[PDB]
């Protein structure tokens, strides 16, 4: 299956995973209306080997971020080689949403956090399904300002801290 | 014709290649039925621009392994970049049966031997064909031990040393 | 679209691309009718969320080169990450036409250009375009000499100075 193939050679550079959504304007209308439309990214792995991750986000907001907010989460999937690795999954996660200007023209800002995954989240468990994440990452009123959504598109990274 | 060009982008990361074998038990016992039945790794390269390399298997042995051992294999093979290469081959190869089992939770003990390429081996030579290997890589008893087999499934790690 | 995403999976190792053109003497027979043809390699990205670049050749010239050599560009292609990226482009770049002999039984004499992007070169630009280049980066004379031809084949060597 050249679609199977396709998600095993999705890999994180140095752990980094950008993930683009464009046309940002057609699928926030779409979020708007459905109360809980969740999009995910492709999968990928955090290292050659290693755990696949997926992130996901709520264009119109989850939970308390519901209506005002960018909710932006992370899950662990079932992966190729989990009987090889340590669990529960415990990398630091840090999500970023891009600020899209030039780095020599200005400097950019875009907004980030990061946490240590909880050894007690059941989806951080070695898998056999909730990710963890931001409710409120960044709200409807700040993504309108700097360059935060350009050319229609905005862009997450997640970016996972690898020892090495 | 897309599987050709999937090929290409099949690279060893540092120079490893770990060859998932899932369905162990209904590939062991179509093994135990045809005298030679050969399982081959997908192709490799050493490095981006390097040596295509292939990983066998007899699951139910090969020579003085038959009926009782996994015999493993490696053999290099035509690749699109052979006349900028050193020849001989001759990076050395190190192969393993992974010990599937937690590393924080136990020591896992992976079963590995190691060789360094014959300059006179016929398929170490230049392409336009018998691997190089071990007959009696791992026994039908000690795969049965730890955790070598797990969900149905075993791992073959091959490892080659480029001197970047 | 598979091969849409078969185009994202192209980088280059360490900003290196070798580009193969196979059955050199066919296309160079058919470059020596058509005035202007030109071939073009795949698309490579420089680094992992970087520039989007384009190799193409004139098997049998370009402009002053048409006739006698073969003339090879490099150009820059809408990329999905542009907008987080630095403009124009800048990175110093590196043609060369491998002199396929073994480098342990001899000494490759590869033929080598490089060059300091112009920033006022209109394609060197933030795309929303005519590559830069050499017209007689090596003549049919050179290339029938050494072993810039063999087995029927060219590889053309586009390496990116990437700061990290």
């Amino acid at each position: 299956e050249l679609r199977r193939e396709m998600e095993e050679l999705s890999v994180s550079h140095d752990g980094v995973l950008i993930w683009k959504l464009s046309d940002y304007s057609r699928k926030l209308q779409e979020a708007k209306i459905r109360s809980n439309h969740e999009f995910f990214s492709p999968p990928f792995y955090t290292h050659r080997y290693g755990y696949k991750l997926q992130v996901s986000a709520f264009l119109n907001g989850n939970g308390s971020g519901e209506g005002s907010h960018l909710s932006v989460y992370i899950r662990v999937l079932p992966g190729e080689y989990d009987s090889l690795l340590e669990w529960p999954f415990s990398y630091k996660v840090t999500f970023s949403i891009m600020d899209q200007s030039d780095p020599s023209l200005s400097k950019p800002q875009h907004i980030t956090e990061t946490f240590n995954p909880d050894p007690n989240w059941k989806n951080f468990q070695k898998p056999s399904t909730l990710g963890f994440g931001y409710p409120k990452f960044i709200s409807h009123e700040e993504i309108k300002k700097r360059n935060y959504v350009r050319d229609n598109s905005v862009f997450i990274k997640a970016s996972i801290e690898i020892p090495q």
